[PDB]
């Protein structure tokens, strides 16, 4: 017999060098297209490697994703600067993907299972419509992130095409979830054209004023709920989460949820947030060191505590200095008014912003 080989890289060519000539064409080709924003070649070797690395793992991303019709492109700041112009290409050494009339501008991890994942998600249609028992336990199971839900006649009503609308704004960020059916809006507590918003770890939604909603009021709604009290840093959106920092510090809480000390401490951190959930000033971000395994030596060293226990702290955004909790693991984890209390006493005496 044989025994055929497990897929690999076949280091063929599939990224496009996007130019003036071409672009045109490229986006009549592909319904879904990636393109990284890249300055041209220095002169030193370190950059140059860094370089082909970004390169390598978007030619691995379009060698997986070739057949499912998503395209792969460079856009050189300079040679190409004319398209980057046109296409409103801003932000340096950066990946935009665009999908009909949307562009979005990527801010997450720049590795090929990342990238995979997201555009695979991009691909999907913004809306997904809730029927039967599965689907609706499905929805009713999301917790780790922002989710919307809304009730309307059927796919022909103006209200439902204004929430299509405002869910692809936010594709595949947040997902928009919808329903025609009656019986399915009951069990949500949804009157028509009603539309439920629920923050990341939050039990009980709020629902959009003024309905039924325009498209505007939706995407206005969102916007200014954009940061939840507690949020999971992501891979897909890990700079972005990071980059909207509480005047110049993070509250980063370390937990693995599939260790049980970690599930406890998340289940502390959500009461937390519960608790606190319409005060603007907190934001806490939830890390699981198991989706960042890359990360974790660095973490490790950097800020001085073990990463198999669970661990919450205070983070200088501009030089990482930080400090962290004492918790004994002989003893229970401190009760959600204990990190309270502490978070007080460190954010209290030790800030003057
Ligand atoms: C997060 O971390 C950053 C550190 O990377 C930190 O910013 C630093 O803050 C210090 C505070 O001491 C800055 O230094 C002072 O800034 C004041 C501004 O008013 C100056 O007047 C100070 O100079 C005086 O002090 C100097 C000695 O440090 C003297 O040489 C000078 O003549 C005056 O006496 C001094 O510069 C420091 O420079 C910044 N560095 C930055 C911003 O990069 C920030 O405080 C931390 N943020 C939080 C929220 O904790
Ligand atoms: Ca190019
Ligand atoms: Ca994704
Ligand atoms: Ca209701
Ligand atoms: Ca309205
Ligand atoms: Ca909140
Ligand atoms: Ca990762
Ligand atoms: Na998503
Ligand atoms: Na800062
Ligand atoms: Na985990």
């Amino acid at each position: 017999e044989e025994g055929l080989d497990f897929p690999e890289y076949d280091g063929v060519d599939r990224v496009i060098n996007v130019n003036a000539k071409n672009y045109k064409n490229v986006f009549k080709k592909y319904e879904v297209l990636a393109l990284l924003y890249h300055e041209p070649p220095e002169d030193d070797k370190a950059s140059q490697r860094q370089f082909e690395m970004e390169e390598l793992i978007l030619e691995l991303a379009a060698q997986v994703l070739e057949d499912k019709g998503v395209g792969f492109g460079l856009v050189d700041s300079e040679k190409d600067a004319a398209v980057a112009k046109k296409l409103g290409l801003t932000e340096e050494d950066s990946i935009y993907v665009f999908k009909e009339d949307e562009v979005i501008e990527y801010d997450g991890e720049f590795s090929a299972d990342t990238l995979v994942e997201f555009l695979l998600d991009v691909l999907e249609d913004p809306v997904e419509l809730i029927e039967g028992e599965r689907e609706l336990q499905a929805f009713e199971n999301i917790e780790d992130e922002i989710k919307l839900i809304g009730y309307f006649k059927n796919k022909d009503s103006e209200h439902y095409k204004a929430f299509k609308e405002a869910a692809e704004e936010f594709h595949p960020y947040i997902p928009f979830f919808a329903t025609f059916d009656s019986k399915v809006a009951k069990k949500l507590t949804l009157k028509l054209n009603e539309i439920d918003f629920y923050e990341a770890f939050m039990e009980e939604p709020v629902t959009i004023p003024d309905k039924p909603n325009s498209e505007e009021e939706i995407v206005n709604f969102v916007e200014e709920h954009r940061r939840s009290t507690l949020r999971k840093l992501k891979p897909e959106s890990m700079y972005e989460t990071w980059e909207d920092d509480m005047d110049g510090i993070h509250i980063v809480a370390f937990a693995e949820e599939a260790d049980p000390d970690g599930y406890e401490f998340l289940e502390i951190l959500k009461s937390v947030a519960q608790d606190n959930t319409d005060n603007p000033d907190l934001s806490i971000i939830w890390i699981d060191p198991d989706d960042f395994p890359l990360l974790v030596p660095y973490w490790e060293k950097t800020f001085d505590i073990d990463l198999s226990a669970p661990q919450i702290g205070v983070v200088n955004v501009t030089d990482a200095d930080s400090v962290w909790m004492e918790m004994d693991d002989e003893e229970d984890l401190p009760s959600a008014e204990e990190l309270e209390d502490w978070l007080e006493d460190v954010l209290e005496g030790e800030i003057n912003t």
